[PDB]
C-alpha cells in the first residue's frame, strides 16, 4: 500500500513549560515566547507556544501538530510537542527574529545580497524537502519564513498542507491568498509541487523588494484576469535580469515549464557565490546583521 508514518507526537505537561510574554495575538490565536525545561534533563529550551474551546478549532489545530510532526529538516519548522490543556497547544522552536517580512523590512538599509540570495537557497531546500515528503504547502510567502538567525530561515505554517499519495489537491472553500496563487489554483482549485514554485517566486519578490505587497491596491477579484492577459510582477531595482528570469520562470501559466525546488537550489547557489553580479545594493559588502547558564536551542535538543 503506502508507507506508514511513524512520526512520534510528544505529549508535554504545562508544568514542563514556562510562558515569558506574548509575541502575537492574532484573530486565530495567540503565540507566546516561553521556556521549556524537560523531565531532569538541566536544559532549558527557548519555545514558541501557539494556542474559548471549540471541537473544529481543535480538529484543526490537531491537524497541524500531525504535518509538523511528520516533518524534520533544517529548513522546515520542527513540532516539539503538544500540550493538551482546555485548549491544545503546539510547541515549537522559538524564531527569536520573527517573520522574514518584517525582518526586510525593518532591516532594509542592512540587508545585503549575500543573505539574500541564502534566503532563497534555504526556501528551496525546505520547499524541496516538503516535495520529497509528498507534501503541497499551499501557504508559502514572506510571513511564513521565520527568522531563527539573520543566516538561517525556515519555512512555517502547515494550517493549509495536504499530503499527497500517487500528483495534484483539489481544494474546497475557504479564505485563500490569492496574491500567492498559481493560476491553476485561482481558476480550478488544483494545488501541486508546481504551484508552490509560483508562490516561492512571489516569496523571492516579497524579499527582493525590501517587503512590498504583490499588486498594492489590485483587488484579489482582478488578479486572475490580470495573470490571464499574461501581466506578472514588475522587476525589483535591485535584481538584474539573471534573477527577474527565475522569478518569471515560476510565473508560466504551464506548471510543467516552471523550474524544480531543486532547479532553484542550484540557481541560487551559483548566484550566492558571487551576489553582487547578481543583485545591486547601494553600499553592499559595508552592511551586516547580527538564566542563559543551560540554554540548548531545540536543533541541539535530540532524543
Ligand atoms: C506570527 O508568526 C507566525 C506565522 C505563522 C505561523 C507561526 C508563527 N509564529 C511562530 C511560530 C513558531 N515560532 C516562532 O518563533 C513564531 C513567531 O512568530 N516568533 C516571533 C514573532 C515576533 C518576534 N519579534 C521579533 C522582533 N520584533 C521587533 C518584535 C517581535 C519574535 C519571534
Amino acid at each position: 500500500g503506502e508507507a506508514p508514518n511513524q512520526a512520534l507526537l510528544r505529549i508535554l505537561k504545562e508544568t514542563e513549560f514556562k510562558k515569558i510574554k506574548v509575541l502575537g495575538s492574532g484573530a486565530f490565536g495567540t503565540v507566546y515566547k516561553g521556556l521549556w525545561i524537560p523531565e531532569g534533563e538541566k536544559v532549558k529550551i527557548p519555545v514558541a507556544i501557539k494556542e474559548a474551546t471549540s471541537p473544529k478549532a481543535n480538529k484543526e489545530i490537531l491537524d497541524e501538530a500531525y504535518v509538523m510532526a511528520s516533518v524534520d529538516n533544517p529548513h522546515v519548522c520542527r513540532l516539539l510537542g503538544i500540550c493538551l490543556t482546555s485548549t491544545v497547544q503546539l510547541i515549537t522552536q522559538l524564531m527569536p527574529f520573527g517573520c522574514l517580512l518584517d525582518y526586510v523590512r525593518e532591516h532594509k538599509d542592512n540587508i545585503g545580497s549575500q543573505y539574500l540570495l541564502n534566503w532563497c537557497v534555504q526556501i528551496a531546500k525546505g520547499m524541496n524537502y516538503l516535495e520529497d515528503r509528498r507534501l503541497v504547502h499551499r501557504d508559502l510567502a514572506a510571513r511564513n519564513v521565520l527568522v531563527k538567525t539573520p543566516q538561517h530561515v525556515k519555512i512555517t505554517d502547515f494550517g493549509l498542507a495536504k499530503l499527497l499519495g500517487a500528483k495534484e489537491y483539489h481544494a474546497e472553500g475557504g479564505k485563500v491568498p490569492i496574491k500567492w496563487m498559481a493560476l491553476e489554483s485561482i481558476l480550478h482549485r488544483i494545488y501541486t509541487h508546481q504551484s508552490d514554485v509560483w508562490s516561492y517566486g512571489v516569496t523571492v519578490w516579497e524579499l527582493m523588494t525590501f517587503g512590498s505587497k504583490p499588486y498594492d491596491g489590485i483587488p484579489a477579484s482582478e488578479i486572475s484576469s490580470i495573470l490571464e492577459k499574461g501581466e506578472r510582477l514588475p522587476q525589483p531595482p535591485i535584481c538584474t535580469i539573471d534573477v527577474y528570469m527565475i522569478m518569471v520562470k515560476c510565473w508560466m501559466i504551464d506548471a510543467d515549464s516552471r523550474p524544480k525546488f531543486r532547479e532553484l537550489i542550484i540557481e541560487f547557489s551559483k548566484m550566492a557565490r558571487d551576489p553582487q553580479r547578481y543583485l545591486v545594493i547601494q553600499g553592499d559588502e559595508r552592511m551586516h546583521l547580527p538564566d542563559m547558564d543551560d540554554v540548548v536551542d531545540a536543533d541541539e535538543y535530540l532524543i
